């Protein structure tokens, strides 16, 4: 069939879109790190806010987990109610910054390499509303292997291929851990200058509902 997989599947996220300042600081950001990459004979993080033609990409905040529902109804309902009790709260906005250093993410598969910022301390505490409603609509079997939390709220930036993937995975953690070394020693002279800019206010959530993207007004 078509979609067989992501019928029954939500997901909810923040969008972030990248006004043209913001995408010309994460450009520089991205080009020295990337600069470093080079030099260690590594592998580069593709800019995750720019696509084909350059045409801006938003980021985002992922807010749940993989979440897959019994049918194609319940997860029209549940996200539904989603959308009903989060219009319900006092929010009108949520407020997005980051804090700290770079963290390196592996995905399910170790195949991708995420470089991220965690979120800062009072923008994780603004979420924990939102965090509550959906965990009390999400299914209890999870489909996912890593769950999502106020402890691991984050953007990603760029993505990198694990060059290692098919090696011993002791190989690979080895590489990955010396590749999150690598990019907090010697590629985070623009940090100030990226957690001084790629701040956000979203008025809005987003769902990925099966196929298709909706949005959840505050
Ligand atoms: O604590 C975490 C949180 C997320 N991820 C992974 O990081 C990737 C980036 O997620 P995101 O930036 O799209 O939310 C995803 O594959 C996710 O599974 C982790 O490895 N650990």
């Amino acid at each position: 069939m078509v979609a067989p997989v992501s019928k029954n599947i939500g997901f909810l996220f923040l969008e972030l879109r990248l006004d043209s300042k913001q995408q010309q600081i994460m450009d520089l950001v991205l080009k020295g790190v990337n600069a470093v990459m080079d030099t260690h004979h590594r592998n580069s993080f593709e800019p995750l806010h720019r696509g084909k033609f350059g045409a801006m990409k938003p980021l985002h905040v992922s807010l749940s987990e993989t979440m897959m529902f019994a049918n194609e109804s319940e997860l029209e309902e549940k996200m539904g109610r989603i959308r009903q009790e989060i219009r319900a709260l006092e929010c009108k906005s949520v407020p997005v910054a980051l804090s700290g250093g770079w963290l390196v993410y592996e995905n399910f598969d170790a195949s991708l390499q995420f470089l991220a910022v965690g979120l800062s301390e009072p923008a994780r505490g603004r979420l924990k509303p939102v965090l509550s409603i959906v965990e009390k609509y999400k299914p209890r079997s999870p489909v996912s292997r890593q769950p999502v939390g106020l402890n691991n709220l984050h953007v990603s930036f760029g993505v990198a291929q694990n060059a290692y993937l098919q090696q011993d995975e002791s190989v690979s953690r080895q590489r990955l851990d010396s590749l999150r070394n690598l990019v907090a020693t010697e590629a985070s002279d623009r940090l100030p200058l990226l957690r001084a800019n790629l701040q956000f206010r979203c008025h809005e959530l987003k769902a990925k509902v099966g196929t298709s993207v909706i949005t959840l007004p505050l």
